[PDB]
């Protein structure tokens, strides 16, 4: 389909909204690179789901908050698809490491490739005080990668999902529920799938010409 | 495909970003509502083009600036399809009127089906001090009426296009042209099939939970 | 004192937040220029009150909303002073020609004196999807002229206040005040002088270098 | 004048930009805090500067980034002065380190004390894709800080500077300048005055009712 021959490493895919994003992708034809902790009970049985399904899949065991695992990250992408033609960045010391840092480093080490190719998709997704910086560091990330990679044809967009339907939202008591409900516009949560489809927007020729955008997916919050 | 059995209207779609854009819907299996002046040599032509690629089209024959062509505009659309499930409003007294008063009333005409079907998108695109003044409140326009009928399900959001590719564009001298695209990180005008795609995620289900926003598709700038 | 042997000219300044920011200029030691309604009863009082503070002031009756007006306003500030170093811009059809189409029009004219100044600062006031894309009209319209008029060394730009004190708001209903109330972060009204006190900064010195902004006094709404 | 027995601590202020915002304050009769490294040459010589002019000033000596040298220049001020009215936060890993976690140390130290004063106002000064993600995470931090302490009447907003002069830019190679100062709109540098009194504003009773903001004094750019 839209992304047929085409590789994405999806960060953090292993369970929940990198799963959704990496299954999207997948569906629309691309070679998938899930990561995730080794130590993860899910990776491999998300893996083994991807392949039943068509999507061909390898997978890169790893902290992305490490250099180190940054890298063979980058080589098992390589080795299995010789490409990188789409990177999702899906993730006080500790917050601003985990969300931020990770974008920095994948972007980093894949921008390599993505300059040889003169091709390339980076799409950061963002997750009191601590969150806020890193959500606006990430946004202020992705304006600079995109003007710095623009000339040599890179894109660089950022998705900020609102309330997401977690396996924490669907056990929140009924009042808690009801209040954050009452502040969304539109009265309801999001849900993994369209995230995933917004990321699929922008992993495909369709979000062409469009980079150092943030597509806010909140219900209007 | 994924807008079988909709039907969308398209104002300003004799020619142009406005016939790029009735198009790709059109594609997607909508069923479209061309617009644009009784004078038009090009809208009859343009109607029967969609009609050779398996697109059902109606034209509304009339300018949009005035209240009873806007009336007509959704009585030719309800009685050729029954529904409006998708609003494109493409299009100092003058600048104003144009662009911003013509998406006013549109809105206001469209919403009230709207409002029945509990379903709806409505998607604004923007067009120096009076162009500068009317795009700023076409955008607060837009973010208005998303909070406005975000309880009732009808979406609004907008797309805001950088240098577009045209007639003028192409004939432009090599100079003033090379003066333009140093000013596009991206290096290159956008294309109005690229606007017509943006436009495309914005009325398909994959930009579902997105309102009040604007994508800005103008290559960085 | 700040303001001394400058002129400025504040429109629908007979009564409200006009006259209160009138009034901070005017005791910077400015010289006033007063605008209302011939119609006014409070304009004639309000002027006799700033001349028995020691304010040096003329009048200007009419509606900004009308060129022949707008050109009085401009003779009669010249006629009386000579100069004129700061506008404020205070004020679906209706909407739009009151609050953005006075902006315009005074702009324009004032502008024309500040080029061959090469010195003035222009302050824009906001005042519901009218309300919504008139206000946003306004402020694009101020980062427009900010950047028209930035090469000669005319200043453009907005304040933007949320809920003031006023006498409607005095009298509203204890439950309906609350509800506002527990809207605003700083939970309570803003003042008619708060917002005088930051047109007073946009107005001296300590702003230069400050174009093309919109300044928020909204208690972090 | 309009501080007149209130303190306020302006971190890195032994030179430059800290020193001109210290300075202003100082002269506006606040009682300041100095703070920079104990190896400076210039920090004892400012400090004696500002008390000759009749400034009453303390130095806190030490790094913002640690916590230590952080409890210690809130000693310091509480041990002088008795309280702490105003903090100016002027200041991949060192980068993060140096401008934004510097700002959350003092930040989270200073407002203790402005709680119980339930009276303060925090003013952080912004300073590639480093300092990008930097400056826009200070912004974020800003907004999330005014929004928490909103309720209790503590202020936070932020002031980001374009290109000010320095002592490296007035020795800048002229075509170097003149590239510059033609992307500016008001075509010179800011200076460090201008930003200066832009904290004056902030940090006086002129800026009530504003919080969350950012000022950008940029010249336009």
């Amino acid at each position: 389909m839209q992304l047929k021959g085409k590789t994405a490493i999806v960060t953090g895919s292993s369970r929940g909204l990198g799963k959704a994003i990496a299954w999207k992708l997948g569906n629309m034809g691309a070679n998938i690179v899930l990561n995730g902790s080794p130590a993860s009970t899910s990776l491999d049985a998300t893996a083994e789901e991807f392949k039943a399904a068509g999507i061909n899949v390898v997978v890169a065991k790893g902290d992305v908050k490490n250099p180190e695992d940054v890298e063979n990250m980058v080589k098992t992408a390589m080795d299995a698809f010789g490409r990188i033609d789409i990177l999702v960045n899906n993730a006080w010391d500790d917050v601003l490491n985990t969300n931020l840092k990770s974008a920095y480093l994948c972007t980093k080490a894949v921008s390599k490739i993505m300059l040889k190719q003169k091709s390339g998709k980076i799409i950061n997704i963002t997750s009191q005080a601590n969150y806020a910086a890193s959500k606006a560091g990430l946004i202020g990330f992705t304006k600079s990668i995109a003007k710095e990679f623009a000339a040599k044809g890179i894109y660089c967009n950022a998705v900020a999902p609102g309330i997401i339907k977690t396996d924490m939202t669907d056990v929140l008591p009924d009042k808690v529920k009801e209040m954050y409900l009452n502040n969304i516009p539109l009265k309801r949560f999001g849900t993994p799938e369209e995230v995933a489809n917004v990321v699929g927007f922008l992993a495909s020729d369709d979000s062409n010409y469009i980079t150092g955008q943030v597509i806010n997916i909140d219900g209007g919050l």
